[PDB]
């Protein structure tokens, strides 16, 4: 049993929500928050810039310490940072970027990051301002991920086709 509330159950694994994962991660405290990162960490815009902005820049902050000392992240990669005051640790997860040409094949890798925790709030990778299908994103979410992942949708209109459109 988990404080997850008002989810729907897409699969065994996969739940699902109109939320704003920013009031969703500040009220469940989850273990893990997946950001949809850049390689770069440069929380400027879409779910990043939200989830840091909510951080009073914090999560900025610790990620250009991170850069400095390792360098970007590799399209599809991940790592481990600090969840601030929304979660206990903070999944950074790059999904390719269709507004630079990144191979949309590189969407399965990135889900493949979440399988390394047991539980996650989690938006849908490559969605929004990062230009991929949301509902390409979703099947390869339940196609990919085995552990349990509560997605946080933002758009109403958004949420209601994810779902009348699962199959
Ligand atoms: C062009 C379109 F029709 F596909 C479209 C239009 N508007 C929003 C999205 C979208 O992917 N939203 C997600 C992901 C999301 C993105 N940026 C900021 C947040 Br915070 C959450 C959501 O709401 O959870 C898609």
């Amino acid at each position: 049993v988990n404080s997850f509330s008002g989810y729907l159950k897409l699969t065994d694994n996969v739940y699902i929500k109109n939320a704003d994962i920013v009031e969703e991660a500040k009220k469940v405290k989850p273990t893990v928050v997946v950001n949809a990162a850049n390689v770069y960490l440069k929380h400027g815009g879409g779910v990043a810039g939200a989830l840091n902005k909510a951080t009073n820049n914090a999560m900025q902050v610790e990620s250009d310490d991170y850069i400095a000392t390792n360098g970007p992240l590799k399209v599809g990669g991940s790592c481990v940072l600090s969840g601030h005051n929304l979660a206990k640790h903070c999944l950074h997860v790059v999904g390719p970027n269709v507004n630079k040409g990144e191979d949309i094949q590189l969407l399965k890798s990135a889900y493949e990051n979440f399988n390394q925790h047991e539980v996650l709030l989690a938006p849908l990778l490559s969605a929004g301002i990062f230009g991929a299908d949301p509902i390409h994103s979703l099947r390869v979410c339940v196609d990919t991920v085995r552990t349990n992942v509560y997605l946080a949708v933002f758009d109403k209109n958004l949420y209601d086709k994810l779902v009348s459109s699962f199959l």
